[PDB]
């Protein structure tokens, strides 16, 4: 991202700090990717403090993608990873509330656009 | 979809109801996706009432994709999911009849375009 | 394909006959697809008589893709499937000879372009 | 590549020699590909002498992709494969140093662009 390079420079960095990871769901049928990423996060030795999950590329979600997204987030939470969500469109944003995803990650950790999630995470890592 | 947002508003909704899921086969070699989706539908706790399977992106199907599509639909039917099919081109449409896929899902559940499958499903969910 | 629809009509068909399947390797790193397709062909009940493997999208092949392609073809041959290859570019065409892939499938079953493989297969199925 | 065809002709070849393989990580979430490629390299009978890993398509890497890339390279090294890296952008280039990836493969095996990695590999294979 140029969104990434701008916020990084605002925080005096060129590279994403070790504490922050970023993953995007690509398209509505992000299931195979969700599964892989969940597997990777489970198998690696060190985990990030914060993971931003970008939803800008998800045009809709049904019960099947909701339950997939839920299980993925549960699997990160159980390793100590704080999960932020960014970029849900207007309809997926309503679905995330109705389905309990917002509950799961916390209202304060849901961002309309990625640059505000990235800004918030870099600020939290600096305080920590 | 804008096709999705229009039919949703016609039914007074902004979001796909919990009872309906939508999956698309991407391209003729949809095998790896078929397998994942079949796995997801088997593993999740709650299943949709209706699943629309979009075939607009499938340009042809051989015996191998026919038997894959058959097994996938069998696997949904056995959990109680009603499967609609939409968007088959003119040749795949003939293949679906000759191969027994139309038999499997029911003639009344096969739609030339997605908006008519979506309209029919939302109407059936409202009656239910 | 329009290449497919033209040759089909030349043979008085609208749909690929049950005896012929077509698979394309997408890109040089076709490994995950090779694996899935090999799995599908092994698990389905009925197999095609002839499988055209399209190589137009493969820009180069190293020892790793050669050994993958070899194992895949071996796995089809052992179920009774005749494998044709089409569309190798000029360099992959030389590699296929040097690596023994042409030996494996037979010189007479390697075609510079897909329409000639499709024409040959439809002709062989009609004689059979 | 035309980058590949030019360097090949400079070395009097039309095809990649049996000793050299080339793999690219596509995008930042190259995990599923990393896993497949690692599996292929482990299962094939013969391995290349040199593997160029192209990073031009990776826009950033977090701890999760670093540990994935590390494990993949470890898995090649343990079969006797020398791994070159090419094409890291300016930020991933800094990350590769800070994370110990450059250590792992050797400074002399990291190239700003693919054509210089390919040139170096073809030269090393010719001396060998
Ligand atoms: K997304
Ligand atoms: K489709
Ligand atoms: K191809
Ligand atoms: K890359």
């Amino acid at each position: 991202n140029a969104e990434m390079s701008y916020e990084l420079a605002q925080h005096g960095r060129s590279t994403l700090p070790r504490e922050l990871a970023v993953y995007a769901l690509e398209g509505p049928f992000f299931f195979a990717a969700a599964e892989t990423f969940e597997r990777v996060m489970g198998s690696i030795q060190e985990t990030p403090q914060i993971l931003i999950l970008r939803l800008k590329w998800v045009p809709f979600m049904d019960i099947t993608g909701i339950q997939t997204l839920e299980e993925m987030i549960q699997s990160f939470h159980k390793r100590g990873i704080k999960v932020l969500i960014s970029g849900a469109n207007s309809r997926v944003s309503q679905k995330l509330v109705k389905a309990g995803i917002v509950k799961l990650v916390g209202e304060q950790n849901v961002y309309p656009v990625f640059e505000g999630a990235l800004s918030a995470a870099l600020t939290e890592i600096e305080a920590q």
